[PDB]
RNA sequence: UUUUUUUUUUUUUUUUUUUUUUUUUUCUCCUCUUUUUUUUUUUU
């Protein structure tokens, strides 16, 4: 179990990413909360043209 | 000078069967009178 404290919006992302590339390795879901309706779609764009199905 | 968030119309389909109209009651029951019985025959 992990905990961030920083500043970048972006940097913290990395892990989460890796999480989400890990769950695929695992065959497992993943679920990721967003509170607020901007940011919720960017990331699904970031991920969709990425890799697989979000 | 009044921002931000609160998903939506149950899932399923590629199961066998070798009979035949109907169907089941009603009891014994005093017949009145000119008769033997006439008769061939011919014209259809």
């Amino acid at each position: 179990s992990v905990f961030v404290a920083a500043h970048t919006s972006a940097g913290k992302t990395v892990v989460a990413e890796y999480a989400i590339a890990l769950a695929q390795k695992h065959m497992t879901r993943t679920i990721y909360t967003s509170p607020i309706k901007a940011l919720s779609n960017q990331k699904f764009r970031d991920f969709r043209n990425t890799f697989g199905d979000v």
